[PDB]
This record gives structure tokens, C-alpha cells and sequence, in this order.
């Protein structure tokens, strides 16, 4: 069942995985919620995603604190907006290792982000090139092309069958596919199916602003973005 942590709220999907959840007012848009991940990789922890700011960032280091209790070895961050990476700060303040794609990093300062430590970089199938992902474990990060926004990644988790889409994929019963204010219309629905075509047998699907669904969210996410075109 959910936790209620604060203002966050944390959901075991997984003997070791959580879901992270935080809410920001957007004046005219309601509180919204962002969701994240937490692994466990034998005696450390792997973060997916801040929370929107610093403060709540912190929180999901005390949460952790408290009920993993080992250290967090690194973070990775899914594009350049605020629900994903509004708490970078509270990650260096902890001393914990920050990775987002190159072009997150780039274009970090011009939307208001501070950038990660650490930039990723992806071959042409879209795979991360390993050496700029050290020590990431389990967590295999997939650029599928430009949709959500231009830097949008994605993460498996090995070993589970979980995967991340972020901001890129809705749920099955989604009406919209959300904020399109950075995104590549043209490309996303390809952007869409390639993510499923990467994590191929992964049945829970993770997402920034649903909860957790079958791989319905994704072909429903592709079939709604084939209509921007
Ligand atoms: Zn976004
Ligand atoms: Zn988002």
C-alpha cells in the first residue's frame, strides 16, 4: 500500500523497487504529480528522477535513510524539466553522483535546472553507451528518440519487469498525452514504440504522470501520438 512520507508518497512495485511521488502546484493546472524510482542493487541505492524541488528531494533521501538504509551510489535523470530534475541540488548536497543525458545537461541552465555531474551518451540504436554509465547495475538506460521532449531517456531494470518510460508514456486510459509545450510531434509516436521495443518483456510500465500500467500505456501512448502527425 502507499505511504504517505510528508508531502511524497512511496509505493513498493517490487522486492527492490519503489515508486517515488511528488506535487507541485501549476497555477491553472492543479497540483500535479511526478513519479520516480528507487532500486536497491544488493548493498546500495540507484534514484530515477528527483522530486519537483530540493526540499522534497531531500525527503526521498530521508525516506530511503529510513527504510533502506544503505547508501544512494547514483542518480539518473530522464530530461531537463522540473518534476525530473528540480532536486539536483539536494542530490550534490548528499554527495551522490548525478548522470543525465549530454543534451539534459545542455540545455539544464536555459530551463531553470541545475545540471548533473555526469553525461550520458547514447550509439545510434539508441542504447547508452556503457562507459559513460558506470556502475549503473541493473539500470539500462535507452534514449528512444526525440517525443515528450528532444532529451527525453528511458530506463529498464534488469532483472525485473519494470520499465520507465518518464514523461514519454501515459497510461491506457490517458484523454492527452500531457505537457507537448517541448515535444517533438512528428516524432513521438515512433519515440513511443521504440521504448516498448527496447524493454520487450517488461509488463509494469512506470510513468511520470501515471501510475503504473500494462504495456497498454504504451501502445495507447503511440496510438494517440500518431495523431499529432
Ligand atoms: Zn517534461
Ligand atoms: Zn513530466
Amino acid at each position: 500500500g502507499d505511504q504517505r512520507f510528508g508531502d511524497l508518497v512511496f509505493r513498493q512495485l517490487a522486492p527492490n523497487v519503489w515508486q517515488h511521488t511528488s506535487y507541485l502546484d501549476m497555477p491553472g493546472f492543479g497540483a500535479v504529480a511526478s513519479n520516480g524510482l528507487i532500486v536497491r542493487d544488493g548493498g546500495r541505492v540507484l534514484v530515477v528522477d528527483t522530486a519537483w524541488t530540493d526540499d522534497q528531494t531531500a525527503q526521498i533521501l530521508n525516506w530511503i535513510k529510513q527504510e533502506i538504509n544503505l547508501p544512494v551510489a547514483l542518480a539518473v535523470v530522464t530530461h531537463a524539466h522540473q518534476d525530473k530534475m528540480g532536486g539536483m541540488d539536494a542530490l550534490h548536497a548528499a554527495g551522490i553522483a548525478t548522470y543525465a543525458n549530454a543534451l539534459s545537461n545542455q540545455l539544464a541552465p536555459q530551463e531553470g535546472m541545475v545540471a548533473a555531474q555526469h553525461s550520458l551518451t547514447f550509439a545510434a540504436n539508441g542504447w547508452v553507451e556503457p562507459a559513460t554509465a558506470p556502475n549503473f547495475g541493473p539500470l539500462k538506460v535507452f534514449y528512444p528518440g526525440p517525443g515528450h521532449t528532444s532529451d527525453n531517456i528511458t530506463v529498464g531494470i534488469d532483472g525485473t519487469d519494470i520499465a520507465f518510460g518518464g514523461c514519454l508514456i501515459k497510461d491506457s486510459k490517458a484523454k492527452s498525452l500531457g505537457n507537448l509545450g517541448d515535444a517533438d510531434t512528428e516524432h513521438y509516436a515512433a519515440s513511443a514504440r521504440a521504448f516498448g521495443a527496447a524493454f520487450p518483456k517488461a509488463s509494469m510500465i512506470v510513468m511520470s504522470h501515471s501510475a503504473p500500467d500494462s504495456r497498454a500505456a504504451i501502445t495507447h501512448t503511440a496510438r494517440m501520438a500518431d495523431k499529432l502527425r
